[PDB]
C-alpha cells in the first residue's frame, strides 16, 4: 500500500534528509509503504512554497513535511489552513495557534524564564536573530515588566558577512559602557559559532562573564573553542545522548558512509534532523492507526487546481488530523505529545552546562514542574552542608 | 486605450475604496483609462490572496493595487519578486530592498526617534500591536542601547477583545 | 599547555616571554586564546624576529 506524501526541504539540509531517509528505512512496514516526494526548494521564496505546495497538492499527496521560514510560516498556516492539510515541521513554535499544523519543536521560553529564575540574574544583554521569530523577546520583555529586568536586546542578524568583523567589536564595546557581564544569545547554529570566535578573538571568555545558549543545540555547538577560558556556558538539550535508544541510534549513525548520507558519519547529530526522524515515525504510527481505525482514506490523487474557486477541503484529510494529534511514541527526543492546537505538550528539556572536563546534565525542565535540579548536584561530592553548633 | 489593473481592497475598509473611487475620476483621461479588478478579501488570508493575485495574473493586468498584512508581506513580496510585476500599496514599508515593490508610506521611524530626542527623554514605556511589525521596536531598543535608554515595551495588540478590560 | 600556565596562576604572573620559533609560536598564542589569557592585565614579549611574521 503506497501512501504519497510531500517531502519540501531546505538546500543545505542534508543531513535531515539523510535523517529521513534512515526514518524511511528503519520504520518501514509490510502493510504499506510511504512515498515521500521530495522537493529541495529554498524556503526564502514564499511563492516557490506556493509553487511546491501546489505541486505536490497535484500529487494529491495525503501529507507534507518540510521546514519552514517566519517569512514562509503565514503562508504554509494561511494553505494548509484552508485545504485543510496536515503538515508537520521540525521549526520553531507557531506563534498563533493553528488547524493542521503540527509542529515538533518544543516551545523553549518557559525554559528559558526558569533558567533566568534560577541564576536570578536582574539585568542582561540579549542578542537574537529574527530568522526563528521575535516571540521569544516578546517573552523575555513580558517577564521583563513583572521582573523589573533591564534587559538589553540587540539584533545581530542584518550584518552582512563581508564586513561580520568590526560590526562586533563595535557592539561589545558598547555592552562595555553598561559593563555587562551577562548576555543571552539567541542564535542560529552558523551564527553562533561567528559569534562565539569573536568573543575568543576580543576575549570575553573570561571568567566573570557568562553566557546562555537559547537553542536545543547546545550539545551540537562546538563549544571545545571556550572551554578553557573560565566563563561559565549553560544551555539546552532536547536530546540526551546518554538514552538507550539514542545510544543504539549512534551505533548505526556512525556507521553510514558519508557518501550516501553525508553530515551522518559522526559521533553525534543535530537535534532538528533527529526531530525529522521522530516525525516520521509519528507520521507511519498514525497510518498504521488509520488501518487498526479501518478507516478508509482512498481519496482521489487529482486534486486539481490548489488555487480552485471554491477551495473545497477533501474531508478524509480533516480526518487525518484528528488522529494524528492523539499519537504517542517515543523518539530522540523522548516522548512526544501534542494538544489539539499541534503544539507539543508534556515534554521536558535536559538543562546542560559546560564544565572543563566537558558538558554535563544538571537538571530538567518540565511543562509543569519547570526547573528541577538532578541529584548530582544536590549532594556532598564536592561540598555539602555543615551544621554549625553555637 | 483602457488598461488592466488589480484591486485588492479589505473588507470593511469603504472609505478607502471611495477615495480610489474619486481618485479615478480625478485623473481620467483620454489616453487611457484604469480598469480596475477590485476584490474584497481578508488580508490575513494568505491563501485567498494569492488566490485573486493569480486571478488577476491570469487577466494578466500590468499593475496590481492593495494592502498587506506583515503576514501577507512576504506572500507579495515573493510573488513581484519572482514575477517581475509591478504593485503598489499604501501599507507599512518593506524591511528589505524588494524589487517590483512601491509603497505610499514614508517610515515614521526616523521622525519618531528624532522626535524623541527633542524631548531629551531616558525611560519610556512602549506599547505595540504587532500587526504594523516590531521595526520600529527593533529601531528604538537600537537607539536605546546608545543613548542609555530604558525602554519597557509590551505587546498589547494580542490581548483577546472578549475581555479588552480586564488586562 | 593549560597544566602550564595554570603553574603560571600560582605566581598569579601577568608578564610572559615567549622564546619560540614562529610554528610553535602560533600554537601557544593560539593556546592562549583558547585559555582565555589574552585579557588585559596580562603582557607578552615575542623574542625573535619574525614578530611581524606571525599572525596577531
Amino acid at each position: 500500500n503506497s501512501i504519497q506524501i510531500g517531502g519540501l526541504f531546505p538546500r543545505g539540509a542534508d543531513q535531515e534528509y539523510s535523517a529521513f531517509r534512515v526514518g524511511m528505512v528503519q520504520f518501514s512496514t509490510s502493510e504499506f509503504r510511504l512515498t515521500p516526494h521530495i522537493d529541495n526548494l529554498e524556503v526564502a521564496n514564499s511563492f516557490a512554497v506556493t509553487n511546491a505546495f501546489c505541486s505536490q497538492f497535484s500529487r494529491g499527496v495525503y501529507a507534507i513535511f518540510g521546514f519552514y521560514d517566519k517569512k514562509s510560516v503565514n503562508t504554509i498556516t494561511s494553505f494548509c489552513g484552508t485545504l485543510h492539510v496536515s503538515f508537520i515541521t521540525p521549526s520553531f513554535p507557531t506563534d498563533g495557534t493553528h488547524p493542521f499544523v503540527i509542529q515538533m519543536r518544543p516551545d523553549l521560553k518557559g525554559a528559558l524564564l526558569s533558567l533566568i529564575e534560577y541564576y536570578q540574574w536582574d539585568k542582561f544583554a540579549y542578542l537574537y536573530d529574527s530568522d526563528r521569530g521575535l516571540s521569544t523577546l516578546q517573552a523575555v520583555l513580558d517577564s521583563a515588566a513583572e521582573k523589573k529586568w533591564q534587559v538589553t536586546a540587540i539584533n545581530v542578524g542584518n550584518i552582512n558577512n563581508d564586513k561580520k568583523d568590526e560590526t562586533y567589536r563595535s557592539l561589545f564595546q558598547d555592552l562595555e559602557l553598561k559593563k555587562e557581564r551577562r548576555v543571552i544569545l539567541d542564535c542560529e547554529r552558523d551564527k553562533v559559532n561567528d559569534i562565539v570566535d569573536q568573543v575568543i578573538t576580543i576575549g570575553k571568555h573570561v571568567k566573570g562573564y557568562h553566557y546562555i545558549i537559547a537553542n536545543l543545540g547546545f550539545t551540537d555547538g562546538d563549544l571545545l573553542k571556550i572551554q578553557f577560558g573560565g566563563a561559565e556556558v549553560s544551555g539546552f538539550q532536547i536530546v540526551d545522548y546518554d538514552d538507550s535508544l539514542v545510544s543504539k541510534f549512534i551505533e548505526r549513525w556512525s556507521t553510514l558512509e558519508e557518501k550516501e548520507y553525508p553530515g551522518a558519519h559522526t559521533a553525534t547529530i543535530k537535534y532538528t534532523s533527529a526531530l525529522t526522524y521522530d516525525a516520521v515515525q509519528v507520521m507511519t504510527e498514525a497510518f498504521r492507526n488509520l488501518r487498526k481505525q479501518r478507516i478508509e482514506i482512498s481519496r482521489r490523487g487529482n486534486a486539481g487546481d490548489c488555487l480552485a474557486n471554491p477551495a473545497v477541503p477533501w474531508g478524509q484529510g480533516v480526518e487525518i488530523e484528528r488522529a494524528l494529534k492523539q499519537v504517542q511514541v517515543e523518539g530522540l527526543s523522548g516522548n512526544i505529545k501534542f494538544d489539539q492546537n499541534g503544539k507539543r505538550i508534556n515534554y521536558t528539556i535536559n538543562i546542560m552546562e559546560l564544565k572543563t572536563n566537558g558538558p554535563r546534565k544538571i537538571g530538567y525542565w518540565s511543562e509543569v514542574d519547570k526547573m528541577v535540579l538532578t541529584e548530582d548536584d544536590t549532594s556532598g561530592l564536592e561540598q555539602k552542608t555543615v551544621v554549625v553548633t553555637t
